Parts: C-alpha cells; structure tokens; sequence
RNA sequence: AACAUAAUUAAUUUCUAGACAUCCGUUUAUGAGAGGAGAUAAGUCGUAACAAGGUAAGCAUACUGGAAAGUGUGCUUGGAAUA
C-alpha cells in the first residue's frame, strides 16, 4: 500500500490540473455566449 | 408572437395569442279583400255573326252603350258590283 499511495497521489495531482484547464474552458465558453446573447438582443 | 438555454455522449425550449359574431340582402309559405278563366246546366233579356243574316264582314284605334254591340277614321276581301 505505501508504493500505491505515492502513485495514486501523483495521478490526483495530473487530475487536478486537468480538471482545472477544463473548468476555464466551460467558464470561458459562458461568457462568450453570453456576449453574443447581447448582441442578438441588439440585432433584435 | 417567433426568442432563449445548452454543448468534452448530447439536447432542451420557443415554434404564439384573438376574432372568424352579426350579415347587407335574397327566396318561399301564410292572404284582409278584390278579380279572371273554365265547366256545371233548366233559365232570363235581346238577336250580334253565318244567306246581300235582312245596315256586307273584319283589322288597328277612338268614343259611346243592359248585353251582345253601335258610330267615326284609314286599311283588307277572308263580300257584292252593271241601268
Ligand atoms: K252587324
Ligand atoms: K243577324
Ligand atoms: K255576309
Ligand atoms: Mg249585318
Ligand atoms: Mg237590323
Ligand atoms: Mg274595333
Ligand atoms: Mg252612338
Ligand atoms: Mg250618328
């Protein structure tokens, strides 16, 4: 168990990390959209 | 009235809401009362037509009359025409 604990926490480490990049990307997305929400109301 | 969410399998939602009510008219039935035509069928009043029907007849039209009918004007023969 101790050898697996030093590798399962070096994967969580790449998890974080990977999990982090993918949460600005969806944060990034929404604004966008909601960016151009405004200007199809301005359009409409 | 027609947008908005969502999106490291992908989908959700919108994609509406009133007013289609009277009609203006148009047909038919009802018929106060007033007429017509026809038939019923013994009658009444005249004798208008058919004979040159006893005023030759008729047409259009006008007027007149119990009723057929009478009179005028033009027209027709589906009348006559030698004294
Ligand atoms: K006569
Ligand atoms: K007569
Ligand atoms: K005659
Ligand atoms: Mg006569
Ligand atoms: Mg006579
Ligand atoms: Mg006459
Ligand atoms: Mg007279
Ligand atoms: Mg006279």
């Amino acid at each position: 168990l101790p050898a697996c604990e030093a590798e399962d926490l070096a994967t969580y480490e790449q998890k974080l990390r990977e999990w982090h990049l993918e949460r600005v990307q969806l944060i990034q997305r929404e604004q966008e959209q909601r960016e151009k929400a405004k200007q199809e109301y301005q359009a409409l």
